[PDB]
């Protein structure tokens, strides 16, 4: 309980929100129309404590796609159902670019970590094996519903259709992983890519996503339902990798100055977790060179400076 | 206070110690005679809580050189005296090998981080500039005395002499850094290398070093004297980088499975920090492929599994 | 005329052939059944001078697929029809792995050179644009007939079918090239890959292929028909790149010790050219670590030592 | 004899010279004062056929330092005296940057080739081992006198002094090579660097250097004295490597468009060899991004287009 008075803290959240609001730099992702449509002025921040206490400011009810923010979530599901040992038989745990800038695989022919595309694609192939794609999708949707305590969790068909149609790089990754036998025996690679595109197209709001983050911050228990959603093992692994691989090539500077587990997405979202304290979702479409939401990054740095939430504070 | 009963915990430390004792693999460093002399069976573990409570098992009073274990300590001193902004004007904060396996510098012509040789050499050039080497050395020795609450802090002249005489790679690094103007204006590169070799040759015991670690775990206050030795800023930065760059190329697997800030050295030492709980020093000469003490690594994994000290537990 | 007496030279060719015959190391390619079927003892060498004089020894009438040996040939066709400037607008001319080990593209997002798969795939997309694949294939077949002075030029449907079905890496390359807009406007990437697989599946004999090589050695004029098949520009460019990029990662050692333009293939063939003297085709299924025919490599080194054919002799 | 009439050819050389004279781009090297002093308008071209016929235009009698142009010459001396096998026991033959951009050594801990600094430094350590530096220097000076048929061969003490004083990168290379045991047993690395700096400081004129090149073009026999200076083996190896590694990172484009063995230097010189025809030395201080003389590069491209001297023409 580093927050003696929730109300006062709420008052500081609004100030930080207001401050980040002035930051207008960045560029809204436009590789597909569904992302290009978004207004650069959309900006929201939702908070959900381990207590179940809530607070939102800004555009917190406008749905947007998780995109890469879904990576830690599906990695968590895989570990929850299969265990650490099995999952990392197919994907690495290294946060570095070691000496593999852009390579789809490391020297052991394994994706570097679950937080980059090649790794997410492999993780996607491990979940609920043996059933059709429709059944796999429903399975993950239910899982996300629990993580979000039944709050907003939708799907963007337009994003899915455009993502699949212009995802040449992801298809290149898929064929290379097939080349190196990176998938479990009997995997339909193309079918796995569709499932991958679908997962990136799942929609949330800052409010529902903040609850998902709060669940990770609460050892795997949903703060607003009390249900155990993920195993302690799944949560710990997910946080470790979000800490070191969740903010693209900015992970290093982020880990040093912010020191919190987080995961960004091209839609402008930033899933932030403050272990044993709260979960958060910051969202603002304009992205910086690294691909991280400009307002989100600013807010995160300010939040840690003010409240001393850094893991090593 | 994750340790309700110190005595019971002490009892578990002995069991873990005993367990790691069976691990006999590894190779004692032998690039110089001063390291080759050490018996592979030397094994000690000292603990010093934020309280000031102590406990040792094994060879905890046999002096050994800090070697790379001194890197976070001198980085801490630099930040303490110069501030974060200035220090990182000369050295990076990236834990990755990004795409620089073995390179002495990153694309910006800066050492990757304070935890690799090139970075340590640059950091060494920033401390107490303007005075002779003898004065710089005395300054750091006093600083280490405070960190250790006046316990054992010596110096190995034989190691220093051999380190300097066979350190061709460090001299190559020194001339390259000079090439790229990596040092502050007016630096005597060769003189900086001597100071660097001297720092690596400083001796400690598991007992004194554990107190140094406890000081880092206690926000910069020495647990057995109550004195403020390092600024909060220095401690936080040091821990962040020990977490991501302190265990050579094993940092990734270490961060994932152990989740604690640590720094190893070729003498077989492992400076371990459990934020707000305790500081530790594990020592055993036999090193694994990565250059980390075999017994130390084993002990660290066991300690986290048993006591749930992982940052994200 | 470095060959005063053709008959005596013919006698030396048989000795070299006999010598290489003792070299039995290597492994027959087996990624597909059509290559795995081949006997490791098949060994033939055909020679065709700029004069039109012929000579064969060994298994010179057993058809085998050109595979990568077709790369310089189709590159020659492209330049012949489009000119140097246009072709290299899509592919590089660098023989080095510069700092791109295995990368499909260089820093300018262009395949390194026409002699590696990504480059061959792009070159394939430039030939006879606007017509259907069947028409493109017939066009190249006619071109090869001329180069071979109407001698054996067939097609292996089984190889084509297997190559396409197991070519995951080539499909990964195709999608990446599409990602980076490497193909001319309006290219059907998948359709280009089929054409690429078909070209690799074209069959020849040592005898017909030697004539193709002789055509390159004769400034673009077929030695046995007198017809101008390729422009002087096409021949010069092709030879330059065969010299520096035609023997996989062995190109460097090959260029130094043999000094002749050549191109190997996984079927065990080695298209060798001795400028203004003769063309040759060596064939033996067993390949070395680099992917080059063991007997072929041995024969090439011996040929240069004995007859002093090295470009700088 | 691709030059039926020397006089007419001489007339074309003047036209090409005049044409390149208009090219004024580039920057005179200025890392040391001795290079910075040179006027950007100095431009000369000397030719010396295998016959012994001469021709000069422009500033052909102004002395300038060989710098890197000396690399192939000292490599030739080493092979001449020690043989191919021994020399390449210490240095590679690969022209590529393979996957070693800037690295001082390849995966086998050997310099990539004799044409880059690390390789030149190692080659320098193999010549006339066992005698003092003064004796080694005199030995090479005599060798160069023979190669130049006793024409201008001097020494720049000022360049030597400045080269050694600011050569931090070369000293870094020297200590790294020592680290990896790259030198023959008992080598005084620092003493080798001085010898290396001295060799780079040897002076020539376009006229004397053209004779050195003519000697390489004439199988190792000096065109104006008839004496055998280098073994056939030494000449062939030197030309092979000049062809693939003599023009810095431009070697690839140079090999493709010019197709001649050449070696550039930071003083603006370009040692050009036309096998069995002539030797040439082009000189003009202004260098391009790659470090090659702008006028020299232009002249070389024009020379090949006009006279069809390309190895594969
Ligand atoms: S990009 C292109 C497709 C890929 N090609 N290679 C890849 N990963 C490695 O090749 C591993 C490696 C990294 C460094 C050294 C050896 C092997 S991914
Ligand atoms: S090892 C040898 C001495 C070094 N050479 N280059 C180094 N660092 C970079 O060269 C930075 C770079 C990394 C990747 C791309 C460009 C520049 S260190
Ligand atoms: S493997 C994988 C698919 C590829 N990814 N990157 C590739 N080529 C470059 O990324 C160019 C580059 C080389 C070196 C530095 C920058 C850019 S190919
Ligand atoms: S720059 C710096 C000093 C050097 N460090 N490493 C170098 N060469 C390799 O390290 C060989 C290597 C290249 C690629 C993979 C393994 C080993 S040179
Ligand atoms: N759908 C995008 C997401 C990118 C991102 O969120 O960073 C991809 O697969 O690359
Ligand atoms: N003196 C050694 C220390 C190595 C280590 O502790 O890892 C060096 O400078 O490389
Ligand atoms: N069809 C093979 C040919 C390989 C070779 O000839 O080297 C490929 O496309 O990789
Ligand atoms: N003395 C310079 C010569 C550079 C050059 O000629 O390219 C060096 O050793 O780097």
């Amino acid at each position: 309980s580093m927050i003696p008075d929730f109300m006062s803290f709420t008052s500081h959240i609004d100030e930080l929100y207001e401050s980040a609001k002035k930051q207008s730099g960045g560029k809204v992702a436009d590789y597909i129309p569904q992302l290009a449509k978004f207004s650069p002025d959309l900006w929201g921040v939702s908070v959900c404590t381990v207590d179940g206490q809530r607070h939102s400011t800004g555009d917190t009810k406008v749905p947007f796609c998780l995109q890469s923010c879904v990576k830690p979530l599906k990695y968590a599901i895989a570990v929850n159902d299969l265990g650490t040992e099995y999952v990392h038989r197919y994907v690495g745990k290294e946060p570095s670019g070691l000496r593999f800038n852009k390579l789809f695989l490391n020297e052991d022919d394994k994706p570097h970590n679950p937080m980059v595309n090649a790794g997410a694609i492999v993780v996607t192939s491990l979940i609920k094996q043996g059933v059709n794609n429709a059944e796999k999708f429903d399975y993950v949707m239910q899982f996300l519903n629990k993580m979000a305590g039944n709050e907003y969790v939708g799907f963007s068909n337009a994003t899915f259709q455009s993502e699949r149609e212009s995802g040449d790089r992801n298809f290149a990754i898929g064929y290379y992983l097939k080349e190196k036998k990176c998938f479990p025996e009997g995997t339909d690679m193309v079918g796995i890519l569709d499932f991958y595109f679908q997962l990136c197209s799942i929609e949330v709001t800052c409010e529902s996503a903040s609850v998902m983050a709060a669940t990770l911050a609460n050892g795997g228990f949903c703060p607003i339902t009390g249900e155990r959603v993920l195993s302690p093992e799944a949560v710990r692994n997910t946080l470790s990798l979000m800490h070191s691989c969740g903010m693209y090539d900015f992970s290093g500077q982020f880990a040093f100055h912010v020191g919190l587990p987080a995961k960004s997405g091209v839609a402008g979202g930033i899933l932030l977790v403050v272990p044993n304290v709260m979960g958060m979702m910051c969202w603002s479409p304009p992205l910086d060179k690294m691909g991280n939401s400009v307002k989100g990054i600013h807010f995160c740095h300010d939040l840690v400076s003010l409240c001393n939430f850094h893991n090593y504070d």
